[PDB]
């Protein structure tokens, strides 16, 4: 928000105002990054971040500890030199090349559609990275009529994703992501996560409408009552989050669920690509920005 608003007060008390991206500038597969970039706590175009400005930008701006993001960093710059072909040392060349698949970026997304979702030839692929509304809403309506949801209703979200995603995926494409997706799952509850409630620090509930807000407009849902977590959330609570929703109690089961979908997961761990091994082309379009309706600076 505009730093004279006074919104993040006494929480984040040097804030600055959302703006949208232009068709030139860089944006991820990451509501948070995105919502980050919007604001300008990391370059407004998306281009040429180092570590410690994403550091920085979480701790401060999002309530979000260097622990959550150790790996992610990792992660990030591993991709990075896959991509581009070169060591990226600690300048992230840009944010869109996060979207490269089978990576970083993974099928079954909440909100994202899938590299080959539903294309008619094995060849073509679509854009994996844009928030998609439709997609969003197969994760909401799983928990429809509702203004809270705990770790087995994400199980059961995570669960409908994986279903969809292997049954519209072009054949052979769809590859099963529990680990990556379910740290992200972890990430939900400690970002939106109703902080209101006596227990949210040990039992923590998912508050929809501060999901929505954030995943639609990649920006921070200070109007709903909203502030970034305080103290920032640490790795602990993301992991132990994860673990959490994978181990509880799966009571709708779908059809077309990849082998041992239901379970636990692995630990997420670094990623590694063959030096021989080419990069998919990534999708091309234009940053999405919320058009309904679109944000004003303090949104
Ligand atoms: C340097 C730090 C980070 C990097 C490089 C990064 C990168 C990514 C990438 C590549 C994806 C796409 C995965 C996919 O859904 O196919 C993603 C998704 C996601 N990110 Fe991040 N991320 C970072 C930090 C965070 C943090 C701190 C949060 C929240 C506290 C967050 C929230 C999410 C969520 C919820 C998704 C899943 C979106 C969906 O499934 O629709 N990220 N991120
Ligand atoms: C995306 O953000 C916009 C702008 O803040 C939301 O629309 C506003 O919602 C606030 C409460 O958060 C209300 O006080 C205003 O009346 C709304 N303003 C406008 C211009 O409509 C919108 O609801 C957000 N979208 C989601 C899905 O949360
Ligand atoms: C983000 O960076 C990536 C990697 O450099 C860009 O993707 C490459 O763009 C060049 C043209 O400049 C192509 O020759 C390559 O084929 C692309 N690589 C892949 C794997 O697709 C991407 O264009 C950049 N995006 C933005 C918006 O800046
Ligand atoms: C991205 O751009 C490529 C060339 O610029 C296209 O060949 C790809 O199909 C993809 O196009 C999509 O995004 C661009 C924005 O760069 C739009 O101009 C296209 O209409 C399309 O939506
Ligand atoms: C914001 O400023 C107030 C008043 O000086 C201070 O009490 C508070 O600790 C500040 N918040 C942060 C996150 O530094
Ligand atoms: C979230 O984190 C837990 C604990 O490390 C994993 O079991 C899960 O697969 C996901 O990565
Ligand atoms: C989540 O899981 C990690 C290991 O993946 C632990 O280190 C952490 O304490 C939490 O249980
Ligand atoms: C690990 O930590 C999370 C968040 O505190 C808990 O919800 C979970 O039960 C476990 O103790
Ligand atoms: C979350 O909890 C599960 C079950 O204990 C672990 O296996 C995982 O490593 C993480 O600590
Ligand atoms: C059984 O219970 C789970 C959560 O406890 C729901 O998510 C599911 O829809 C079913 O009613
Ligand atoms: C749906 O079915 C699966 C097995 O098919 C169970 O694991 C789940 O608990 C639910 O009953
Ligand atoms: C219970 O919920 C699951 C997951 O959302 C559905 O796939 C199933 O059809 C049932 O409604
Ligand atoms: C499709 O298959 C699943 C089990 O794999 C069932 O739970 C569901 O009811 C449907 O028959
Ligand atoms: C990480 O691991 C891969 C194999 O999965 C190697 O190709 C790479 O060079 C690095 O050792
Ligand atoms: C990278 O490009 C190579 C050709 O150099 C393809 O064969 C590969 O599958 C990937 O797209
Ligand atoms: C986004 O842009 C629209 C014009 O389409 C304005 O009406 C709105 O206030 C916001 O700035
Ligand atoms: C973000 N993962
Ligand atoms: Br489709
Ligand atoms: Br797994
Ligand atoms: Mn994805």
């Amino acid at each position: 928000q505009e730093p004279g608003s006074g919104i993040g007060y006494p929480y984040d008390n040097n804030t600055l105002p959302y703006v949208a991206p232009g068709p030139t500038d860089s944006r991820a597969p990451c509501p948070a990054l995105n919502a980050l970039a919007n604001h300008g706590y990391i370059p407004h175009d998306g281009r040429a971040i180092s570590r410690e400005t994403l550091q920085n930008a979480f701790l401060n701006h999002m309530g979000i500890a260097n622990s959550v993001i150790e790996l992610a960093l990792t992660n990030a710059f591993v991709v990075c030199e896959y991509v581009t072909g070169s060591d990226c040392g600690d300048s992230l060349v840009n944010l869109t090349l996060l979207a490269e698949p089978h990576a970083f970026e993974h099928d079954h997304s909440f909100s994202r559609k899938d590299y080959k979702q539903g294309v008619a030839n094995s060849n073509d692929f679509i854009d994996n990275r844009n928030f998609d509304a439709e997609t969003f809403q197969t994760s909401l309506d799983v928990v429809a009529g509702k203004t809270h949801f705990d770790y087995a209703d994400m199980n059961e979200i995570r669960l409908q994703r994986e279903s969809l995603s292997n049954e519209l995926d072009f054949p052979g494409w769809f590859t099963e992501s529990k680990p990556i997706q379910n740290v992200e799952s972890g990430f939900i509850f400690a970002l939106v996560s109703d902080f209101n409630l006596p227990d949210n620090d040990e039992n923590p509930l998912v508050r929809i409408d501060w999901w929505k807000y954030w995943f639609t407009n990649e920006s921070f849902p200070y109007h709903l009552g909203w502030h970034p977590p305080s103290p920032a959330r640490e790795i602990e609570f993301v992991t132990s989050a994860s673990s959490a929703v994978l181990a509880a109690s799966v009571t709708s089961t779908p059809s077309s669920l990849p082998s041992g979908a239901i379970g636990p997961g692995a630990e997420a761990v670094p990623l590694s690509f063959a030096s021989t091994m080419t990069p998919f082309l990534l999708a091309t379009n234009a940053p999405y920005y919320a058009q309904d309706p679109t944000l004003g600076p303090n949104d």
